[PDB]
C-alpha cells in the first residue's frame, strides 16, 4: 500500500519547502526534526549506529527484532553510517581507502567501518533510512585536505549504493541517502553534489557542517550548497541544530534536521523557549511561577513551574533535567510544526522574521 | 523460611563490624554500599534504593503499586530500601509549607499538590513495595544554630514515633518489611544523644545517622561520627545517609557504619571522573588520550576488561554518551569492590592495615 520512499512537496516559499516523505512505516512531515531514539510528537527517530555497534552489538539488536522492537517504535527509523565517528574518534582509527578500523579493545574485540560493513550494520539495525558511509571532514580543513576527504567519501558513497542495492530486502523496503562533503569550499561542494547525483540516492544530506564553523559561515555554505542537490529530493542537514539555525536552514532549503541539543541543553540547565533559551539555574527563576514557556503545549509545561524546576536542579534531583529535556524535545517538534504551518500559509518569511525578533529579544 | 530482618555481626575490629542483614528477599553483606536503582558478581550489590520523592512524582506511588511494586518496576527480586522524603523536606524547603503535621509542597500548574508526613511517607514506601523503610525525618540544614538544630531534631523525633506507629498499623508491611530510625542533631553532641535515646525508646530495626554529608567536610563529619555512632544500639545496623567518597566510606567504617548510599558514582561518571585505587582520575586529562590501560589496573568490572582509558577519554571528548556510561558502570562496580575488600579485611582482622594502605595509595595519586 504505502510506497517505499515518496517525497512530495506541498508548498514552497523562496527556498523553503514543506511536504511529506511517505515510507512503508509511516509519513514524515517536512521540514522535520528527528530526535535521538532510545530503548523503550515526532514522525521518525534516530539510532546512533556506532553506539549500537558497541552496545549491545548490531547482531544482538538484529536477533531481538531490530531497532523497531528495540525502541518500541513502529514508525520510520533513520541511522547514521559512522562517518562522523570516523572523524570525531579519528585518533583511535586506522583509515584507508578500504575503510576505517578502530583500536583493538582490551578483550581482543575489534570494530571496523567501511561502506559495505556500515550498510550491513544499518540493515541489521532494521533502519528505514540508511546513510552512506562517508567522512565528516574536520573543521577547519585545507582545500587540499577537504578535497581528498570529499573525494574519498564520494568513492565510499558509490560503494554504499552498491552495498545497499546488493541486499534485496533492504533495497525494497529501506531508503538510501547520499552525504555531500567538501567543507566550506564551493567548487568541492559542487563536485560532491554532482558525484552524488550521478550515483543516485533517495535523499541528499549536507554533511560536514555544524563542526565549529559558526552560523554565519554555515549559512554561507548552505547558500550555494543546497541548490546543488536535486530539488525534488529531501535535503537533510546533519547535526543542526539550534532553533535559529533550523529556521535559517529551512530558509535555505533544508527538509530534515537532527542534533543532540534538546537533551544536552536539558541536562545542562538550558531550556528552549520562544523568547530564547533560558538558564533555569539563574536566580531570576527561583520564584518564577510561570512554566518554562507560556505557549508550550508539552506535558512538562502543563504541570511544572520554572521555580520548581530551578529548585529540583539546585537540589540535585535528576527529575529536573528530565523535565527540561522533555520540554526541549517537545518544543523542537512545536517549532517544526509552526515552520510547516507557516510555509503552507505562504507566511514563512514573516514567521522567520517574527521568530527571530522574539527569540533574540530574550523577553522570557 | 528467611527471617523478616536479622542483623548478625561476624567479625569486629575496633569500632568496625562486618556481618549480614538477613531479610525475606535476600542477604545484605555489611558494610554495604547500596546503589540507586533504576527502571529495568564481584561487582554486584545486595540491595538497591528508590528515590521515593522522585517516584512519588513520576510516575506516582499508586502506579508503581499497580505494576507490581518497585521489585517488578526495577526488575529486582532482592531487598530494596526507600528514603522517606526527609532530605527533600530540606533540599526543596523553599517549595514547602512545613508544620507539625507534615510538609506540603507548592501546588503545580495543573492543580496537583503533593504532601509528605510520617503517615503518608510510610504509606508511599509501602505502595512502593519497599523492604527497608526510613522514618519520615528532616535532614537539618547545615550550618544550623544550636536552637534551630534542636527544634528540627525534636520535631523529627516526634515524626519518628508517628512513622513507627504508621508502619506498625499495616500488617503486611509490619510482618515483611523493616523500619529504620534516623538520628538528627546536626553537629551537636548533646542533641545527637537526645535523638539516639529518643529513637531507641521507640524501637527500630536499624538506625541511620542523618543530617551529615551536607557540606560540613570530612573532618567535621568524622568528628560527629566519633560520638554519634556509639549512641546507637550496637546490635543494630548503622546507616550513614549520603556518604560518600571512598575515603569517607573507609573512615566511616572505622567508626561503626554498616550501610552507605550516595550518587557520586553516577555523578562522577557523568562528569568525567573515575574512581581508582590510586584516587579519582579525570579521564578528560590529555594524559589519558593514549593511555592503553583500563580505568583501574585491578578492577574486575566489565568495562575494565574491555575499555581503555584512551578509548573512554576520546568517547567523552567526542560527545559519545557511551563514555559517561562506561565511567559510571566502572564507578558503581568499583564501589562494590571497595566494600568487599572492606568486608574481607575486617573478617581477617586486618581492616586497620587496609585503611592505612588504602589511604596511602588513594592519596598518593600514582594513577
Ligand atoms: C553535531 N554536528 C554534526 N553531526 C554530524 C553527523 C553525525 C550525526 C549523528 O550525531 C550523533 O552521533 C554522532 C547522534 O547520536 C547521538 C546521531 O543520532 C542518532 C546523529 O546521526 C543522525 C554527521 N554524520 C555523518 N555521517 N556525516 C556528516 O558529515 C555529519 C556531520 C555532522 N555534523
Ligand atoms: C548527600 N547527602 C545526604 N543525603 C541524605 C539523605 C537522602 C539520601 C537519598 O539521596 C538521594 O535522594 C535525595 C537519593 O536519590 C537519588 C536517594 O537514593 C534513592 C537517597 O535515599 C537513600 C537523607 N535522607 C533522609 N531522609 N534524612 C537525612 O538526614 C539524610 C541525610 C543525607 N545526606
Ligand atoms: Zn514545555
Ligand atoms: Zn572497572
Amino acid at each position: 500500500d504505502r510506497p517505499r520512499f515518496s517525497f512530495s512537496i506541498a508548498a514552497r516559499e523562496g527556498k523553503a519547502r514543506t511536504g511529506t516523505i511517505e515510507m512503508k512505516r509511516g509519513v514524515i512531515r517536512t521540514p522535520a526534526f528527528m530526535p535521538v531514539g532510545t530503548a523503550a510528537g515526532a514522525d521518525i527517530i534516530l539510532g546512533n549506529t556506532y553506539h549500537l555497534m558497541l552496545r549491545p552489538g548490531a547482531e544482538r539488536i538484529a536477533k531481538l527484532g531490530g531497532l523497531h522492537s528495540f525502541m518500541g517504535w513502529d514508525r520510520p527509523i533513520l541511522t547514521d553510517s559512522g562517518g562522523y565517528q570516523v572523524m570525531s574518534l579519528s585518533s583511535l582509527t586506522k583509515q584507508s581507502e578500504e575503510g576505517v578500523t578502530f583500536k583493538s579493545h582490551l578483550d581482543g574485540s575489534r570494530h571496523m567501518l567501511s561502506p559495505e560493513r556500515s550498510i550491513e550494520i544499518q540493515h541489521l539495525l532494521g533502519s528505514d533510512i540508511v546513510m552512506a558511509f562517508d567522512e565528516c571532514t574536520p573543521y577547519p580543513a585545507t582545500p587540499s585536505r577537504a578535497a581528498s576527504s570529499m573525494e574519498r567519501s564520494m568513492r565510499w558513497a558509490k560503494r554504499s549504493r552498491d552495498a545497499f542495492d546488493s541486499r534485496k530486502e533492504q533495497a525494497e523496503n529501506a531508503a538510501l541517502f547520499g552525504i555531500q562533503q567538501g567543507s566550506v569550499f564551493e567548487n568541492l561542494r559542487q563536485q560532491s553534489a554532482d558525484a552524488l547525483a550521478e550515483i543516485g540516492f533517495d535523499g541528499y544530506a549536507v554533511g560536514g557542517l555544524a563542526v565549529g564553523e559558526g552560523q554565519d559561515e554555515m549559512f554561507r555554505v548552505l547558500d550555494f550548497s543546497v541548490p546543488m542537490l536535486p530539488d525534488d529530493k529531501p535535503h537533510y542537514l546533519m547535526g543542526v541544530g539550534k532553533p535559529d539555525d533550523i529556521v535559517g536552514a529551512v530558509e535555505r532549503g533544508i527538509d530534515m534536521f537532527d542534533c543532540v541539543l534538546p537533551t544536552r541543553s536539558g541536562r545542562n540547565g538550558q531550556a528552549f523557549t520562544w523568547d530564547g533559551p533560558i538558564n533555569i539555574r539563574n536566580a531570576r527563576f527561583s520564584e518564577d511561577l510561570k512554566p518554562l514557556d507560556s505557549e508550550c503545549h508539552c506535558a512538562v509545561c502543563q504541570k511544572w513551574s520554572r521555580a520548581y524546576i530551578h529548585h529540583l536542579i539546585r537540589a540535585g534531583e535528576i527529575l529536573g533535567a528530565m523535565l527540561m529535556t522533555e520540554h526541549n524535545i517537545a518544543f523542537y517538534q512545536q517549532l517544526m510544526q509552526k515552520i510547516r504551518d507557516s510555509i503552507s500559509e505562504g507566511r514563512f518569511s514573516q514567521f522567520a522574521q517574527d521568530f527571530r525578533a522574539r527569540y533574540f529579544a530574550r523577553n522570557s
